């Protein structure tokens, strides 16, 4: 059962296929046209089937060329509106019909943000992108909006022609729109079956680079060559992707470079990986969220969750894959320093939430929970801590890689749960089960807090970090003197990150010492969107008033929720900043995306 899904499951019918044939109106704020489902019906005397939606209007529905009944259902909140289609002739089981469905999207649609020229690089057209996941496509077009079906794709999308159109598909060409010249029909194929969430769309004035055998870097303009060397290492960690995972499936692996707003890190839209433009960093060091892109190629795209309260499945083996390709890449002792941030990461996340919320479970159980509002790093780094603590049990990474590749193609092309994998593990290690036995696995799966076992990490890179944070925290008044730039001298990008990040565990510190380390490290001339993230934290939760305007600019003008969320509560909490961060969401709300505009609302106690 998918209880975040409101559409006939795919025990009744399953989509096997879509064509949608669109045209993106930029003056409405609308999409407008047709959704060709092909459902294969898993009944026998079939008669009905019900789709998910989501603030869509619907023109009509058509099947075998006549119109035919349809109902849409009371609104349940998040989910949207169920709608019921009654089907002309009843089918045999495996029988296959298609069902034609005229609609338009709302310009709240909440699986799309528009943005105004002047919200763009260029300043002079405008942009739409979309973010289906985890339960947004249903906002975009009328479907079975679970990860438990999967359905191969075409597409035409008719757009102004000054702009460029591009989808999670393998692009088919373009041409002049008949019906009106001043635009342009693209055409896409997705010809590996894909769960609906992976459905993915961005019109805007595009350029493209090449920057390896099998990818070109999308951004407008003005990004494109600093988006082409930032995200050069792309063809080598596909490379050593393909060695851990077998083949890459999906032709292409382009990526795309969004405008600020984009809400997450990145997107593992299949052939077209989405970007925060806040991984411009300029050294290439926040490439670790390529490597996680590039993995959910197998483990979420290839292998993917039955439901979202399997979501683990999906983040965690792809946090261990990415860990892999950053061990590869730059050696074993840097993937044990950012496991052992990961497991940091994790600690603050359940005493943010509490040990004993269920949403610091790592199967959790969505049943009337809005799947954007139990988003968080535990799925990621709780996920991963159980499989570095297999890893570890069961003999090392060699083997364990070994039972990653097996996993990947066993469930290839499937939806799974928690007890399929749990079950293909105890296979794969059969002669190592009374290893696996000895797991706590009611408490690793289903209970809230910190795992009960934490795994063994090398120290090397961190002992350097976790000392100097101690200095400042156990440092008095007259101990700040003997503080000085060449501190960072031997720390690179990723430790000053860390030093914070354990600095910032035991925050506020005292007023007079975050502005001593401002004096000496100059961490305000960071551009480094991770560690001016963690700095500025750092310093408004030690209520320095210096650092209000320079929050204020960060939350606001870029969107990613990792950075936005936190700076705006903090913000919140400190008195001085309380009202201007109030104030500051509410004149920025209207042109926010609208799940982050929804989360930060929710934050804030506004509205
Ligand atoms: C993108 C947006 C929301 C979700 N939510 C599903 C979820 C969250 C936390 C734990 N378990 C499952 C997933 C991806
Ligand atoms: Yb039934
Ligand atoms: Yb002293
Ligand atoms: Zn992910």
């Amino acid at each position: 059962v998918d209880t975040c899904s409101l559409a006939s499951p795919a025990s009744v019918c399953r989509t096997k296929h879509l064509h949608l044939r669109c045209s993106v109106d930029f003056t409405r704020r609308t999409l407008t046209g047709t959704a060709a489902l092909t459902v294969q019906s898993q009944e026998d005397n079939l008669r009905s089937l019900v789709l998910d939606t989501k603030d869509l209007t619907i023109e009509k529905v058509v099947i075998n060329g006549q119109e035919v009944k349809y109902a849409l259902g009371e609104r349940q909140s998040y989910k949207g509106s169920p709608m019921e289609i009654s089907l002309p002739i009843a089918l045999s089981k495996n029988q296959e019909i298609v069902i034609e469905i005229s609609f338009e999207t709302s310009p709240k649609s909440s699986a799309l943000q528009w943005l105004t020229p002047e919200q763009t690089s260029g300043k002079e057209h405008p942009y739409l992108f979309s973010q289906c996941q985890a339960i947004h496509c249903r906002a975009i077009l009328p479907c079975q909006d679970t990860p438990s079906v999967k359905l191969t794709y075409t597409a035409e999308v008719s757009v102004p022609k000054e702009l460029v159109a591009l989808m999670s598909a393998i692009r088919d060409g373009e041409t002049p729109d008949p019906e009106d010249p001043s635009r342009k029909i693209y055409k896409f194929i997705q010809k590996v079956p894909i769960p609906c969430y992976l459905i993915a769309l961005v019109v805007g004035a595009l350029e493209s680079r090449q920057i390896g055998p099998r990818t070109l870097v999308w951004s407008e303009k003005e990004q494109v060559e600093k988006s082409a060397y930032e995200f050069s290492e792309t063809e080598s960690m596909l490379k050593i992707a393909e060695d851990l995972g077998g083949p890459y499936v999906w032709g292409q692996y382009d990526l795309l470079v969004l405008p600020p707003s984009f809400p997450y890190g990145g997107m593992e839209n299949p052939c077209l990986t989405f970007v925060t433009p806040t991984l411009l960093a300029g050294d290439k060091s926040l490439s670790n969220v390529i490597a996680h892109e590039i993995s959910h190629s197998w483990t979420g795209n290839l292998v993917t969750n039955k439901t979202w309260d399997h979501f683990w499945l999906n983040e965690g083996h792809t946090v261990y894959l990415e860990r892999h390709i950053c061990g590869r890449l730059f050696g074993e002792k840097f993937r044990h320093f950012n496991a052992l941030g990961g497991w940091g990461e994790l600690q603050n996340s359940v005493k943010t939430f509490g040990e004993t919320h269920p949403f610091t479970k790592l199967v959790v159980d969505l049943t009337d929970i809005d799947p954007d509002v139990a988003y968080s790093s535990v799925p990621y780094e709780k996920g991963f801590a159980l499989l570095f603590y297999l890893e570890q049990l069961l003999g090392g990474p060699e083997i364990f890689l070994g039972f990653l590749k097996a996993y990947v193609e066993k469930f290839s092309y499937k939806s799974i749960t928690t007890d399929d994998w749990k079950d293909f593990l105890y296979s794969y290690f059969k002669d190592k089960v009374d290893v696996l036995n000895q797991v706590d696995w009611n408490a690793w799966l289903y209970s809230p807090g910190l795992p009960p076992i934490k795994p063994n990490y090398d120290m090397t890179l961190t002992n350097a970090c976790i000392a100097l944070s101690q200095r400042w925290i156990t440092a008095k008044e007259d101990d700040l003197n003997s503080f000085n730039a060449t501190d960072l001298k031997d720390l690179s990008s990723h430790q000053l990150n860390e030093f914070l990040a354990q600095t910032l565990q035991r925050a506020p510190l005292p007023l007079g010492h975050i502005k001593r380390m401002q004096e000496v490290y100059n961490f305000n001339a960071i551009n480094n969107s991770e560690i001016r993230f963690r700095w500025l934290r750092l310093c408004i939760q030690s209520k320095w008033e210096d650092a209000i305007p320079l929050a204020l600019k960060m939350a606001t003008e870029q969107g990613r929720m990792k950075f936005t969320r936190p700076l705006f509560k903090d913000l919140a909490a400190f008195d001085k900043s309380h009202d201007q961060a109030v104030r500051t969401y509410q004149e920025h709300k209207a042109s926010m995306h609208p799940v982050t505009a929804m989360l930060v609302g929710k934050d804030l106690k506004v509205d």
